[PDB]
């Protein structure tokens, strides 16, 4: 069974989290798996791993998202989308990449299940928004000081 599979799905749920407490996510992914018998704990410790792709900068990460909002918001409309959002960029970078459109169409499709259907169609074009905007916040290099 592919129980990093659900591991992946269930970051999300902790970025949501966040939306609601804003805390310490490790603790709070505590009390969910208490309520879903993720059971395979290996599949639960992968998982925060996998949330923390989204926290090794999410506040940046949210910066990230804004730079090709075009001048949006990422809260948009639906509240899991805004979270879900900083999931799926996580990979982006952050994990190296590794089939990026693919990646987010998954964890977008975690979304279909979840949050409305519609919202998924926004989450991975938005997704993508990130990834344009990646390549040109690359870098420049800037000399030290020249001068000369």
């Amino acid at each position: 069974m592919r129980y990093r599979k659900g591991a992946r799905d269930t970051a999300f749920l902790v970025l949501y989290r966040w939306d609601l407490r804003g805390e310490n996510p490790g603790e709070l992914f505590k009390e969910v798996v208490e309520e879903k018998n993720i059971k395979n704990k290996d599949a639960y410790e992968y998982a925060k791993k996998l949330v923390d792709t989204a926290v090794r900068h999410i506040e940046e990460i949210d910066s990230i998202i804004e730079k090709h909002l075009k001048g949006w918001s990422i809260d948009r409309l639906g509240y899991v989308e805004r979270n879900a959002l900083r999931l799926g960029v996580a990979e982006l970078i952050f994990l190296k990449s590794k089939e990026p459109g693919r990646v987010f169409i998954d964890i977008v499709d975690l979304v279909k299940k979840y949050a409305d259907e519609k919202a998924g169609k926004f989450v991975n074009g938005v997704l993508s928004a990130i990834y344009k905007a990646y390549i040109t916040s690359s870098k420049e290099e800037k000399p030290s000081l020249k001068s000369e």
